[PDB]
């Protein structure tokens, strides 16, 4: 068996009694459909039955069968947003192979890093893969991973060809699905080490049950999957693998552009998609600077999810995408939170929702540790029939990320509702949601850390409209480096092009800890700090002061020396502003004696005082 | 007696047997405290108790009946955050005089329009004003409301002297005050082309102040510093200065809510509640983080924010920051004041506007078509109660149109109500800016623009500031090119409270005109929205175009990686989006694959095909 954290026996016995674990492997959810024509795939121009996606699947885990691959072992897999995903899927669970699915963004350092964990028997990547174009990477790769005896390539001609293995019809084949209550495969966690989560069949099973029911997903379900179709969100909740349990149809899209999914919405009558609010941006300004709704007509749901949406964005949806939101809050650690398609515009615009499963327990911590009231905002606590109980061969790391009742701490800040809703307030823990995606500050910490000029650094997330987040990497460093040089070094270590610092500030020191890192829980507040001190600045000529305040008033006139400000549109709480700070050189400076002569002119006599 | 619309009689009767409307004259807020040596107002150096205040106001009161002044008679005041506007306000109920009590800020204009409708017999005012520094605006504005017999100023050393007055002791002197059915005074609304007076009764306004200090739990302790404009529905009773007089604690005054001035108040008189609109919360929040002590805001334990939106964002800081208890306060002075409560949880209090003060404060959400809505759908706030009105003062046609049927009064909000009953507004739908909580209408602003002789036609519309909330925009289509200044200028020579002045002005070709003469509004939203809709050239205009997407730190050759200085994909997809329109076959792949000016300058210079 494959080494994962059991729920204690109390809990396995109770979630099998309540029914939450079935005892049927996940491949159960296309083999019920194994003999319908209709359609369960459809990727460009291609269209795959229900009974073609079975067979296919039959059929690739046949050939893997046939080279070697053995059940209990295991695969990495790096497939995008094709078909092959989802019979490179069900193939290995038909075998009782465990794969990671990495995503397609991932390079050399997460391919690595994955390997090195699950020791893999079986690579399975893609030549439309930068790195898989040529052989050079592949040579190596599978040089440094002695374990794998396989590799199957997407868009090859060659002895590799995945296209031949999956064409290749079966020949006296019984699958062999990992036991239900064992590992089925691994996902991917959201520290500078990637951390996995085993998932088994019974509680990965139930959470896309459980999502069917929720979002009602049917046969009539066309669902479109253009994030990607890897990660928990568009894999299970309910996603395709919802879809396929349903009987549905999965359309595929390389990316969640309007360009690309508008069209395809149209052509295809999707009714459901899962989209992350930039794409949500985005698609709300295609159809203000003039993309058709009535493309968009057989939209029903509108999945929003991974990252924070603000009730103001929430709310465009129904009145101008013309169809209901759901706001989605879930982690590939378990725990997903769904608004409900009964739920009123008002739970669904303010709210993340609340558990999908009614023995999810959640309980809002405070730092010591200690339950607070309903309504109070602190950590989220949670334990349930599907939220795992350990990174995969983590145990120090394991030791520290649960509590002492095997509750697991998801880094979030929430506030829980009187009506059980939660409205996510915040994060504690140490990372950037760009869009989606997420990233480790301690990872991207040690890839800068190994550059010469770098003796410190500290990634930290600032605001953007489009992203919701973004990394700001600040650096002490030996000699003066340009943004466009971090981000060239890191592309360099071969980490995944989200990860490239989106900002970079040099500084010529940073707070410290100990151990000799950065304190990243004071630079926050050293941080302000900085910022605070040169805005503190009193103008040491007329000059200096007329170019503080030009900014703050109207962009269209400039203004004379001697000239009513107010006359050029300088509103009076940023006097009141103003006034504050000088008031720390000239302490008889205050609102009222700048608003009774508001000129460039008055303000720098005053201004220029000597100090008494 | 003063003209008003009464409510309905079994409205009336319900609203006394419930106990709302107790039939005691507004002034039994300070007489019930005329014995009390404990002190009601501090105003700078000066302390005034509950007896003085009584007595000052008894004196005002006898001084004015002295000089002629009768009740059932009007008067227009403008006194801002000083004792004398509390002073003044209790000698002319007790008097039974129904004052308007202007804002500060207030010139010329509005003077004029207030006093054109209450016809009124007394005027008081500040020699501190710029309008009333020397004689030439009051010789004027007398003459041209002849109905003015007295005048009285604070500030000034002659006959008019408003101090003469209040310190002459009051002799034969028994209150006279308007029955409790009947107008109080006159409260002004938000706002139409024409400013709009509010009436309110004894029996009413009293109620709005009682149930307020019972809901905030306003006692003699209360210490209450009154920093935004004092003459306002909001500082004046929710529950505002009479709430505080009424529980019998302590107003601290001051000028203006900036921190410098208001910090060191706080601690001195160890301040316990206050209340701001979001700017000045925005301001306090900065100071402190720049260095200003939150020791000084120890005592500080109720902070009351209203007026405008105020974020969760915000809101989640202030028992953070400032570390005392928020309280968010929806209020209108046509009646109507919802509050989260002080045992609120803190997620209650950052999301939502709290609800209504009142058991019997009747609110529903209508369609556009006024029907009614399940809980937790958006719409417009239908509204009548106890203490909201029935009718601004001598306006019988625009009433109409202002309540329906059933007398539910529109506020043009949006609104919606979770299952508890809170309410969250979520828009608003009458044409006004809500400039860090004052109000502008649009239309009185538009009429003044078009008597300039360039102007020949205009649109307010509000405009988001991070600081102010909303800011004002002032779309022109003119004959000779205007600057901002010029604009601005002009319209204070037509004498307008300053904050009434544009904060931006935008000259244009042209503007969607309504179908009957004037401009479309709920078409200029959308007018503007895909005017900047159209906004490439040449190489250098696709480089003008990239460059403030990517990172402001470097600059890219042109065949260099664009996400190596920092160009997201998104902002990537929607250049595709955007240059498919010329280029029918270029997607977020294409621009992709190639991510370099030069790639994209081949590309979009190509013949369209």
């Amino acid at each position: 068996s494959i080494p994962f954290t059991r729920w204690p026996e109390e809990f396995a016995r109770r979630y099998r009694e309540k029914g939450y674990w079935q005892d049927l492997p996940l491949t159960d959810i296309l083999t019920r459909h194994a003999a319908s024509d209709s359609i369960a795939v459809i990727d460009g121009e291609r269209q795959l039955s229900y009974r073609e996606l079975n067979q296919a699947a039959d059929n690739l885990a046949c050939s893997l069968r046939r080279q070697g691959i053995k059940p209990g072992e295991t695969a990495l897999v790096q497939l995008g947003n094709v078909a092959e995903l989802y019979i490179t899927f069900f193939a290995l669970l038909k075998l009782g192979v465990a794969p990671v699915l990495a995503l397609f963004s991932h390079q050399r350092s997460e391919l690595n890093a994955y390997a090195s964990q699950i020791e893999p028997a079986l690579l399975i990547a893609d030549r439309q893969h930068a790195l898989f174009s040529g052989d050079d990477f592949l040579n190596t790769f599978v040089t440094e991973h002695s374990s794998i005896r396989v590799v199957q390539l997407l868009n090859d001609s060659g002895e590799h060809n995945l296209q031949d293995a999956i064409n290749h019809p079966a020949e006296d084949f019984t699958a062999t699905p990992s036991p239900a209550d064992e590992v089925a495969y691994f996902q991917l966690s959201g520290t500078g080490t990637p951390k996995l989560i085993p998932r088994t069949h019974n509680d990965y099973y139930y959470s896309v049950r459980r999502s069917v029911e929720i979002c009602q997903f049917t046969q009539q379900t066309r669902y479109l999957c253009a994030i990607p179709a890897a990660h928990n969100y568009a894999m299970s909740s309910p996603g395709s693998l919802g879809v396929f349990l349903a009987g549905g149809t999965v359309v595929l899209a390389a990316d969640p552009s309007a360009t690309l999914c508008f069209p395809l919405i149209e052509k295809h009558q999707v009714n459901v998609t899962a989209l992350v609010p930039p794409a949500v941006s985005l698609w709300l300004q295609a159809l203000i600077e003039g993309e058709s709704r009535a493309q968009l007509a057989s939209l029903k749901l509108l999945q929003v999810g991974g990252a924070r949406l603000s009730a103001t964005l929430a709310a465009r949806i129904p009145a101008e995408i013309g169809c209901q939101l759901q706001q989605v809050f879930g982690m590939a650690e378990g725990l997903v939170n769904y608004t409900r398609l009964d739920d009123s515009a008002e739970k669904i615009i303010h709210t993340q929702g609340y558990p999908m499963c009614p023995d999810d327990e959640v309980w809002v911590a405070d730092a010591e540790g200690n339950p607070l009231p309903q309504g109070e905002v602190g950590r989220l606590m949670t334990r349930g029939p599907y939220t795992f109980r350990g990174y995969y061969k983590s145990p120090q790391h394991n030791a520290s990320a649960f509590d002492a009742n095997g509750f697991y701490c998801s880094g979030d800040l929430i506030s829980i509702d009187p009506e059980g809703y939660i409205t996510v307030q915040g994060r504690e823990k140490d990372q950037i949601n760009r869009g989606g995606e997420k990233i480790a500050a301690e990872e991207i910490e040690n890839l800068l850390l190994r550059h010469p000029a770098v003796i410190y650094a500290a990634l930290v997330s600032m605001e953007d409209e489009l992203m919701g987040e973004k990394s700001c990497a600040y650096l002490v460093v030996k000699e003066p480096l340009r943004a466009v040089q971090v981000r060239r070094f890191l592309r360099e270590q071969g980490i995944a092009e989200f990860k490239l610092p989106d900002r970079v500030e040099c500084v010529d020191s940073l707070p410290l800890t100990a151990v000799g890192k950065v304190d990243k829980k004071q630079l926050r507040q050293w941080l302000a700090s900085r910022a605070s001190a040169g805005r503190a600045s009193i103008p040491a000529s007329k000059a200096a002061l007329r170019e503080v305040i030009l900014p703050l008033l109207d962009e269209s006139d400039e203004p004379f020396d001697d000239d009513n400000l107010i006359d050029y549109g300088l509103d009076s709480v940023r006097m009141m502003a103003l006034a504050a700070r000088w008031r720390k050189v000239h302490g008889d400076i205050d609102f009222v004696m700048l608003a009774k002569n508001p000129t460039i002119d008055a303000w720098w006599k005053l201004l220029s005082r000597e100090v008494k």
